[PDB]
């Protein structure tokens, strides 16, 4: 059962499909309109069912051409309330209807931010969009909102004639508004069954250039020229992700670049990935994120987990066909740098929860857990390890890509748990039982802290990495003149980044060193985020005041969750900012992203 869900389970009824037609009303920041489910019985004598709601506020509820009668639940905390439906007829089992509710969001809805025009680059038009991953689809219509629950969906919606909708689906068309000539409608239609987790809009000033013979990328004007050079990879990446997953069944595949607000570096909507505009490094660097978004298209859109509870099935496949992709880019070397660096992050998470705390393991239990509070690299890195220990164990990377092709293939639109993947992986090894009962299982999927087994890495791209740390933090002050902006001529941006990785794993640093790095690294003038964010963090946590302010402009003027929440977590801890990292927090909290908002003010303990 899906406890993170209100609505009835997909063992009582399943949504087939949405239509909702909607109006983006940016006066009241609500979007209002009807949402039309078709849904199938699953019983014998159906007479009511349960929708998912979150500060909806609800009109009235159609079906047969005739009002039914309702009822709001009271709310339970980010849960939201249910929403139970009086069916006039009872339903025998496969019986198919159709509720048709006419509903409005309120500004306060989770799943959107709404972007004054100040906030956006152009400064005329004004802007929105939305995240529904994990649990917010709920706060922009009813709907069974668990992944357990696969539907199409159709939409109309009006939008200011000016501005320009989108959604991830194929996009059906544009026409002014009969009823309103200031507005247009436009339509969409998604044929490949989805969760509703990828329901998914934008409305803004967006211009497109085609970069791939299925690929347009999406932003404000300012941003088209630098979003279509850095993300020029997307097909090579696809041939590879069709040649390692099987055909792409989705379509289209355009990329939108969002405004910086946007609290993930992507999320994989269907025909339409999100990506963070902090991408945009000016040289292709941060490439993997396209790769990870890509993958999902497989991973996580196809073959989809049945709860939060197994979210790592998600991330973890995707990060192991991100970094394959990135492998056959770059060289096997370069994998197992990226999957090293990999286990680095999953170190820090463990540090950061506690090796005993119950986010740390693979399977969480997400009763009573806002999904917003447990996110964290944990299933990404974990799962990632764990199908990295099986793939060496298994017969090493041909094997295990042939196991994972298989994966896909066999649960191909539909909803899984943990015991499915792994019954499939038994039985795809059925020649290698031994070896997999010689796997301690309880320990990867449910024990917390480290994984039980560390895989075998090549060392051969991170050596130069380790060396350089380890040279600045056995360095004593007589030893600071013989570094050098020469220490750094053979490393790649990415080596670069993990250099920095390694010594924040060991803050903190006299501040001297940091002085002294600053002195002849200038990595303040680096503008690639990923650099950035560590050369920012080492800075704070070694007690550098100067980088208060550099540190405070990057939480505010972005805001993914990766860089926003560590910033202002070491900010608040460094005595000499913690004041203005609260009252920055607060002068900022308003004009926010909601979820990010909401933990940044936990974090912050405001
Ligand atoms: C951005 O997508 C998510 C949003 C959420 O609020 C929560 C999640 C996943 C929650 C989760 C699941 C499994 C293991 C850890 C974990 O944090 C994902
Ligand atoms: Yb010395």
């Amino acid at each position: 059962v899906d406890t993170c869900s209100l609505a009835s389970p997909a063992s009582v009824c399943r949504t087939k499909h949405l239509h909702l037609r909607c109006s983006v009303d940016f006066t009241r920041r609500t979007l209002t309109g009807t949402a039309a489910l078709t849904v199938q019985s699953q019983e014998d004598n159906l007479r009511s069912l349960v929708l998912d709601t979150k500060d909806l506020t609800i009109e009235k509820v159609v079906i047969n051409g005739q009002e039914v009668k309702y009822a709001l639940g009271e709310r339970q905390s980010y849960k939201g309330s249910p929403m139970e439906i009086s069916l006039p007829i009872a339903l025998s089992k496969n019986q198919e209807i159709v509720i048709e509710i006419s509903f409005e969001t309120s500004p306060k809805s989770s799943a959107l931010q709404w972007l004054t025009p100040e906030q956006t680059s152009g400064k005329e038009h004004p802007y929105l969009f939305s995240q529904c991953q994990a649990i917010h689809c709920r706060a922009i219509l009813p709907c069974q909102d668990t992944p357990s629950v696969k539907l199409t969906y159709t939409a109309e919606v009006s939008v200011p004639k000016e501005l320009v909708a989108l959604m991830s689906a194929i996009r059906d068309g544009e026409t002014p508004d009969p009823e309103d000539p200031s507005r247009k409608i436009y339509k969409f239609i998604q044929k490949v069954p989805i969760p509703c987790y990828l329901i998914a809009l934008v409305v803004g000033a967006l211009e497109s250039r085609q970069i791939g013979p299925r690929t347009l990328v999406w932003s404000e004007k300012e941003q088209v020229e630098k979003s279509a050079y850095e993300f020029s990879e997307t097909e090579s990446m696809l041939k590879i992700a069709e040649d390692l997953g099987g055909p792409y069944v989705w379509g289209q595949y355009d990329l939108l670049v969002l405004p910086p607000s946007f609290p993930y570096g992507g999320m994989e909507n269907p025909c339409l990935t999100f990506v963070t505009p902090t991408l945009l490094a000016g040289d292709k660097s941060l490439s993997n994120v396209i790769a990870h978004e890509i993958s999902h298209s497989w991973t996580g859109n196809l073959v989809t987990n049945k709860t939060w509870d197994h979210f790592w099935l998600n991330e973890g496949h995707t990060v192991y066909l991100e970094r394959h992709i990135c492998g056959r880019l770059f060289g096997e070397k370069f994998r197992h740098f990226n999957a090293l660096g990999g286990w680095g992050e999953l170190q820090n998470s463990v540090k950061t929860f506690g090796e005993t705390h119950p986010f740390t393991k693979l399977v969480v239990d997400l009763t009573d857990i806002d999904p917003d509070v447990a996110y964290s690299s944990v299933p990404y890195e974990k799962g990632f390890a764990l199908l990295f220990y099986l793939e060496q164990l298994l017969g090493g990377p041909e094997i295990f890509l042939g196991f994972l092709k298989a994966y896909v293939e066999k649960f191909s639109y539909k909803s899984i748990t943990t015991d499915d993947w792994k019954d499939f992986l038994y039985s795809y090894f059925k020649d290698k039982v031994d070896v997999l009962n010689q796997v301690d299982w309880n320990a990867w999927l449910y024990s917390p802290g480290l994984p039980p087994i560390k895989p075998n890495y090549d060392m051969t791209l991170t050596n130069a990495c380790i060396a350089l740390s380890q040279r600045w933090i056995t360095a004593k002050e007589d030893d600071l003149n013989s570094f050098n902006a020469t220490d750094l001529k053979d490393l790649s941006s990415h080596q670069l980044n993990e250099f920095l990785a390694q010594t924040l794993q060991r803050a903190p640093l006299p501040l001297g060193h940091i002085k002294r790095m600053q002195e002849v690294y200038n990595f303040n003038a680096i503008n690639n985020s990923e650099i950035r964010f560590r050369w920012l963090r080492l800075c704070i946590q070694s007690k550098w005041e100067d980088a208060i302010p550099l540190a405070l402009k990057m939480a505010t003027e972005q805001g993914r969750m990766k860089f926003t929440r560590p910033l202002f977590k070491d900010l608040a801890a460094f005595d000499k900012s913690h004041d203005q990292a609260v009252r920055t927090y607060q002068e900022h909290k308003a004009s926010m992203h909601p979820v990010t908002a909401m933990l940044v003010g936990k974090d912050l303990k405001v």
